[PDB]
């Protein structure tokens, strides 16, 4: 079997915190929400991995970056651009970048540029559904805060919200409140940036823990996996159909979304995560051709097989592929 | 006490860099490697030395900007073209080069050569609030009509070429009808001449010359009218206004705007200043505001060209007090 096509949606590499703490005296060097030094790094070793499967493997990508092969968007945040651009370091490298003819290197250390494509959250016709944030509100607590299981997590928690509103310096009055705290206190964590004095470490563990926790339950009900991530799959079946149809010089659609894209994906699919996705986490969806007229799709995250309950497995048949996404997206 | 003025914000509108022609000459066995309308490996190097003197300006010499690129001083806007938006990541690697990109805590440097990623926002063309204005074909073919077609130069232009659209149709193999279709295969031609591609069999050196010199005079024909600019360029005009108007009310962290245009985009704002271009501009082109605080919140935009004061008619010169600018872009744009 040949590769033929592939999309990757991945998810930006390590970022600063959203929200800053008041009560914290730390200055976040790179600003609020922005890609690291690490996060760059992440995405490069991604891109450097992407080069040895769809370059030094299977040759569905040329060695040099060659125009109408690869198609690379990005969502309209700082991180998912710089993200973008991190990665394509990866998959062209520094050395495989263009030289004027008889002359040197275009660029330093013959960097390769590669465009990375943008719309406005509000004007995206690809990636980002935006949906009137009174329909949203609607939707999250038909579907979400009016769950036992959410209403029970917040009346569990709700009680320590004075104390935890007073130590972190930010108003909490329910769980999604509390989920913002939490994914501020982890990165935190992650870069052991001081926490906010007298904070308990069992406090710290429970907040973060219900972060996850409430950020999954956002993502999981497929009814709102469909109003979110039904436009975006519609733009995937279609990039793998044209695949199949031999007819363009595309051979790779690179897809700068969130965690909340890749998660959204993941549940539209029927295979909702229980964990938050990690840094530069992966969806891969692989085109391959039987040459019997045959072509399946192989969907990965993180390189792991997918089970699709609709294909009962990793592996559907591309227009069985097509007609889960468009029967989706018809709810 | 009393201090020196001080660059306190800019705005920079450039033209990427040498790219291939739109439309290949149908009779000339000569391949674009790059694909068409791509920017080449020469488009990129003129874009990087654009942003090498960017950074001695604003970073060494003013210090507008940190010498490590800090989110929220500056915003990098493309239209939606792979060639402005690579001529773009091109000039930021001379803006922010390698050697300046961040380290990791260990100490290593996070990409290799210690390169420096910078965010390059864009919509499409379609979507796009700040530069890009969309206009229905017909509008365009009307805007022309009424303020191109019609001045006695052009149609006299057009008349005394159109003898040989027969000729060259048939030896570029490219349909010309007219002066715009003529204009087309003029670039062409002149992208030809740049790279040293081959020329169409049995075209005269002569008619190469003339289409080549036509078509900038027609291109720069079409950019002329005040009225085409004010249509083109008022949404673009108002946001560098306010883009200028913020950097001096000082309370944003922005002090740099870099918007990758096209020749139009440029052209088409000389045009809207009431200063339209005689000449196409060359690859890599810049307009630029530069605004200044005179130290008592007395601040003053200065409008240049590749480096070139501007003469503004409605200023009286190259520099504006602030908002009388801001003026001038609101009553252009109430045409």
């Amino acid at each position: 079997d040949k590769l033929i096509f592939a999309v990757d949606i991945i998810r930006h590499g390590d970022r600063t915190p959203i929200v800053a703490l008041p009560t914290v005296n730390y200055q976040w060097q790179e600003g609020l929400g922005q890609l690291t030094a690490e996060g760059m790094q992440q995405e490069y070793k991604m891109g450097v991995a992407f080069r040895k499967k769809y370059i030094e493997e299977s040759h569905l990508l040329p060695e040099h970056y060659e125009y109408g092969t690869i198609y690379v968007r990005s969502t309209d945040y700082a991180r998912t651009l710089m993200s973008a651009q991190s990665l394509l370091m990866g998959l062209y490298p520094p050395g495989t970048g263009p030289t004027i003819p008889a002359g040197t290197s275009a660029l330093p250390h013959a960097f390769q540029p590669i465009p990375v494509f943008s719309a406005p959250s509000k004007y995206d016709e690809v990636i980002i559904q935006q949906v009137d944030r009174k329909e949203r509100e609607k939707l999250m607590e038909q579907y979400v805060f009016s769950t036992r299981e959410w209403q029970q997590k917040n009346n569990e928690l709700k009680d320590k919200y004075p104390l935890w509103s007073r130590l972190t310096g930010i108003n909490i009055d329910n769980l999604g409140d509390l989920e913002t705290v939490g994914h501020t206190l982890y990165i935190h964590q992650i870069h052991n940036a001081p926490m906010p004095e007298g904070l308990a470490s069992n406090d710290i563990e429970t907040i973060i823990n219900s972060a996850e926790w409430a950020f999954m339950a956002q993502e999981k009900p497929q009814q709102i996996a469909n109003v979110y991530s039904s436009k975006l799959m519609t733009n995937i079946a279609d990039y793998l159909n044209s695949g199949s149809m031999k007819k363009s010089k595309l051979k790779y659609v690179l897809l700068s979304a969130h965690d909340t894209t890749i998660a959204s994906v993941l549940s539209f699919l029927g295979a909702p995560l229980e964990k938050s996705p990690p840094y530069a986490s992966n969806v891969n969806f692989s085109l391959y051709d039987n040459g019997a007229n045959y072509y399946t799709v192989k969907i990965t995250y993180n390189g792991n097989p997918v089970s699709i309950p609709a294909c009962g497995g990793s592996v559907c048949e591309l227009q069985q592929l097509i007609n889960l996404v468009h029967d989706s997206k018809n709810s």
